[PDB]
């Protein structure tokens, strides 16, 4: 947690400044593109999103988030889109506790805590709802710099990715006081507004996960087959994405939650 927290810190320091310094000794800039993935950050409401919605290669790795992302924006020009597993009350989660979790290693990482924390409105909202169940809510971060790689290290050469912010319902809080099917149907429609989104911003390749089974206690393999009732057959984003990558790094014994993946995908 300490090393973590002082990394959390020396990005937030890393931001304000608008460089950082490479392993190398090069020196390099942020600012402009910081301050552009800040200016272009969008709050979309549920409605708005589900306007959105009236209008493939895919891979399971154990990849991090990060480590996919950067793998696919290497290989084409097109900007790559990345699910953040967002809190619903904190931009970056803990990250400056030194938390570790997917969201939490986005923050530590890149530019994504300058978007997030610009959109005071999207926190508000969860603050005063008081429900487990959260909503529909997303940030839309484009060109957001990420310049560390999964062990910390500052990256010679940032690379930019657009972020989508949306919270899992938190199950874990919820019990059994709602039914798989209820959850079922939450999921299924807050992850189709998040593929909307994607698809209305011009993004053709996606980074997804297991987003919402690790603390918000989802179950992996209903997660895994909210995403295929929406990409498989025949579902309303078949064939609308170039390529899919669920990059799920699961430390855990069994690593239950790439598993559940894996044997959907
Ligand atoms: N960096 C990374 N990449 C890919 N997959 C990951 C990563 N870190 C964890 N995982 C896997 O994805 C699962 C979900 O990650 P988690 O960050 O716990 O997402 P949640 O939506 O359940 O929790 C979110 C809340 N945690 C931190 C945020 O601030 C949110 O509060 C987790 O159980 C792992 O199996």
């Amino acid at each position: 947690r300490h090393s973590r927290r002082a990394i959390a810190a020396e990005t937030v320091e890393i931001l304000e400044r608008g460089r950082y310094t490479a392993p190398s000794g090069r020196v390099v800039p942020i600012a402009d593109h910081v301050a552009q993935a800040v200016r272009g950050t969008r709050l979309y409401r549920p409605e708005k999103l589900a306007v959105l919605l009236e209008g493939t290669r895919i891979e399971v790795t154990e990849e991090t988030t990060l480590a996919a992302a950067r793998r696919l924006t290497g290989a084409a020009g097109d900007q790559v889109a990345c699910l953040n597993f967002a809190s619903a009350e904190h931009p970056g989660g803990g990250f400056l506790s030194g938390a570790h979790a997917q969201e939490e290693g986005l923050a530590r990482s890149s530019g994504l805590y300058a978007s997030l924390r610009a959109v005071p409105q999207f926190y508000a909202f969860h603050h005063r709802q008081r429900d487990p169940l959260y909503s529909d809510h997303l940030i839309y971060s484009p060109g957001v710099p990420v310049f560390r790689d999964d062990a910390g290290r500052l990256l010679e050469e940032p690379y930019r990715v657009a972020f989508l912010t949306s919270p899992a319902p938190n199950r874990r809080a919820i019990g059994d006081l709602r039914t798989v099917e209820e959850i079922g149907r939450v999921l299924r429609g807050r992850a189709a507004k998040v593929l909307a989104a994607a698809r209305h911003h011009g993004h053709r390749r996606l980074v997804l996960g297991a987003w919402g089974c690790g603390v918000f206690g989802n179950d992996p393999a209903q997660v895994a087959e909210t995403f295929a009732g929406l990409l498989l057959d025949g579902g309303p984003f078949a064939g609308r994405f170039a390529h899919v990558v669920f990059a799920v790094w699961d430390t855990a014994p069994g690593a239950p939650r790439h598993a559940a993946f894996a044997r959907r995908f």
